[PDB]
């Protein structure tokens, strides 16, 4: 049986993870949900606890810790370990009864939980792409120290890439390890994008777009931050850098392709020029499931892909003039050093300014570009605690710099 | 270094194999071409021998054997073993210096060479689909006796399927084994078809199509027999049965899909419902190369697939009313026993009758149907020699029955 912890169990990734676990367990008992962790949502955690009966419960917000204790007395024959804060999270990661940890939290809690999962030599099903973009050097260093820890990608395109690889080769390496691409015979990556809501707008139309336009009648329902990133294609920019770090693929060997039907999730070209791709309806259950079953697969009752009904699949190049965030992401990646940390942090601010109607579409890439221009490369700390501090300090600087640029040219 | 024999080195498969071998060897010395075998083309074989310098040369036709000996004296620093006939073929298959054998011969000599390759525990890169359809039971039995022998598929769709599988699972089994699909977590197959030249034709138009219509300026340039089979979609019907035998996939789990662009070569749905597909320009060099490099891949200088330029990929269901040969193939496969032998043999006759303007389009399916209706199931021989004789006798009976039906109606 596979013993799983879910970090951020009431968010999108967390709820998809529990749905697919529930459905797969109805077919055959394969998963034991050993731990659930949430930020604030105390009642949603109680209902999850009543169904899944995990050995561990944890909540980041200590104000609702005592409430959680009392609600759990209602559940028949159930004596869980009930925890809170970063220390509760550390205790879950260090349990010998947990094999695999799904990271469905963003920002610091996502990086912090990922770090502790790796330090305890766990399999880490990572859906927080910002952690890899901002802290890739630190994650690499940590994975080199903790030899049995593994990151398995959950981000849909990176799961697709991972699914296209031969496990007889994958098992001789691991994600974020130097030479990953060489061992897997990877030549090039087609990184698929939906194109987002603004894909067919003229330059004159793009100048006027608002966050309400991006959020309204969305093709796929997801969080506000990623929805804005999908609109600017900075989601795909971040995913380019994610691809480079996870798979050791050179930036010149990553091609972004707009695939509006969202059936093909990405493709891998091998050194012989044969191309392998992964396909399904747009649904996060498949990527999450594979991260927990890899290197095996298990039966589901998901709807089978009906290719004749789908009928038509399309592919085109993105315009870098319309989506300058893509260009900036490649430039930051190629420059290397901590420029990806700076890209991510400045985008965090610019995204939120646009979300809250403070700046226009092209101001997003303008602010990011200016922050990148204001950063100087730094010698990379050799010590891992120093390296984490260096990343956090650069992240903090870059957010402040974006905000100062906004405040100046108001 | 990979020691390879090519049987039928002057045919389409053989010439494509030597081309990709040549081109890969320019990049890195990977292949040693150890043997070449042709029917009658002494001059062509001499030219191949001058380039590839194989240890063995063999020619079926005895009347050009001495001609071959004297031609080869012109080649500097070269003393090959020069052989003739079925006896030379057997000697090549028993050589300890040969590891992999490409079977690019059709009809009996294809099956006969495959048998000898398997008896000598070789890797057999098999392009002759008719041998799998007709003699699947016999090949399966032989592969269970000779445990180190393997069949690796070269037929493009079956190569695609094979390339979509995890070699960490494939290496626990082999093609044509019972439980192959179970070990590989296969649920269902999408078997891609070009559709041939007649997808837009009405039933009344199909009634009058001729072999010239099927052959003149076709989509893909290939031999006359397969071109006719592509027009009727009996090519795909045979490939359904091939899929069943190679991969132990139930007929209800094989779906034929018309994909006119011929970029996606087939797809595999796994038990979780994730789908993997293999893609490239239509080109036999990739399937041939993978059969010789499996479980590894090597570098080529082939043109990279440009997905944006391709732009659109399409999929639709074939009409069984318009292409009744597909229905007949499924019916024969599902009925089992030696009905696939009968299907293949009757089609051999009907195809050739149509090719020579002796019968009409729907007469092809009419003749095949009638021969199928005229066959009675037989107890399947347990002895491998009795089984081979049983298959050959049924093959001969079915050709004769098809010819008698034609003659009576004529
Ligand atoms: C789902 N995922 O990993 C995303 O990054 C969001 C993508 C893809 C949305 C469609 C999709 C694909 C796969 C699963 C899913 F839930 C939803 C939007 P893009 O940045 O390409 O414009
Ligand atoms: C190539 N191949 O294995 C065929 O069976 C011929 C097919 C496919 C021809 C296109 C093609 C695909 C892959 C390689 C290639 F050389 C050519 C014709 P169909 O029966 O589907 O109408
Ligand atoms: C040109 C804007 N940036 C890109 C990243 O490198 C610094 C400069
Ligand atoms: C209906 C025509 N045939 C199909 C194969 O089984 C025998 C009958
Ligand atoms: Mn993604
Ligand atoms: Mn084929």
């Amino acid at each position: 049986p596979i013993n799983v912890a879910i970090f951020g169990s009431t968010g999108s990734i967390g709820t998809n993870a529990l749905n697919i676990i529930r459905e797969c367990n109805k077919i055959e008992n394969v998963f034991n949900v050993k731990a659930l962790y949430v930020n604030k949502s105390v009642n949603e955690l109680y209902e999850q606890a009543r169904e899944f009966l995990p050995e561990y419960l944890c909540i980041h917000d200590k104000s609702v810790y005592e409430e959680l204790k009392e609600l759990v007395k209602n559940i028949k024959d159930y004596k869980p370990i009930i925890l809170c804060g970063d220390e509760g999270m550390k205790e879950i990661c260090s349990s010998n009864s947990i094999d695999k940890i799904v990271i469905g939290i963003d920002s610091f809690q996502g990086l912090y939980s990922t770090m502790y999962a790796i330090m305890n030599n766990k399999i880490v099903a990572l859906a927080n792409k910002e952690s890899i973009v901002s802290a890739g050097f630190f994650l690499k260093k940590l994975l080199n120290i903790h030899k049995n820890a593994k990151i398995i990608p959950v981000d849909s395109e990176h799961s697709a890439i991972f699914q296209c690889l031969d496990n007889n080769k994958v098992l001789k390496t691991k994600c974020l390890q130097d030479n990953f691409s060489k061992i897997n015979n990877i030549n090039k990556i087609f990184l698929c994008s939906s194109g987002g809501p603004f894909q067919n707008l003229t330059m004159d139309e793009l100048k006027n777009v608002t966050s309400e336009n991006a959020l309204k009648h969305p093709k796929w329902k997801m969080g506000k931050k990623i929805t804005i990133d999908s609109a600017t294609m900075m989601n795909k920019g971040l995913e380019v850098i994610e691809t480079h770090f996870l798979f050791d693929v050179d930036y010149n060997d990553i091609e972004v392709i707009v695939h509006k039907e969202c059936i093909i999730h990405s493709c891998v070209e091998f050194i012989d020029k044969s191309v392998i791709s992964q396909m399904y309806y747009p649904d996060m259950q498949i990527p999450i499931l594979y991260s927990l079953t890899w290197p095996d697969r298990i039966k589901t009752n998901l709807k089978p892909l009906d290719l004749a009904q789908v009928s038509t699949l399309t592919f085109h190049k993105p315009s870098l003039e319309h989506f300058p965030c893509i260009k900036l992401a490649y430039q930051a990646g190629i420059k290397g050093n901590f420029y990806p940390t700076v890209l991510n942090a400045s985008n965090e601010i610019a995204n939120n300014l646009f979300l809250n109607n403070k700046i226009k579409y092209f101001d997003i890439s303008s602010i990011i570009s200016q922050v990148l221009e204001s950063f100087n490369s730094q010698k990379v700390s050799e010590n891992s605690e120093d390296l984490m501090k260096q990343i956090l300090q650069i992240h903090s600087w870059a957010k402040d710099k974006a905000t100062d640029i906004y405040n100046k040219h108001n």
